[PDB]
């Protein structure tokens, strides 16, 4: 699963992250803008796969300042995205 990867990037290259039930890796950053982070999403997706995280549909970037992490889901505007 993704726990080891998440535990390596948390507080390193993002503030919080989680895999959601629908198969996305959601990464929360201290964003200055409310859109435009697709390139970051693609870099994270590539890195997650390089570190052996399987089964991801994609990476979603959200702003730590407004996202709400719940069990199995993250609520908030996606400020960047990348698909498998």
């Amino acid at each position: 699963g993704a726990d080891k990867y998440i535990d390596t990037i948390t507080g390193f290259s993002c503030e919080k992250a989680a895999v959601t039930d629908n198969g996305f890796l959601v990464i929360a950053i201290d964003a200055d803008s409310d859109s435009g982070y697709d390139m970051l999403a693609s870099q994270f997706l590539e890195e997650a796969k390089k570190e052996g995280v399987s089964g991801l549909k994609g990476v979603l970037i959200v702003d730590i300042k407004n996202a709400k992490f719940e069990q199995g889901a993250v609520v908030g505007k996606r400020i960047g995205k990348a698909y498998k």
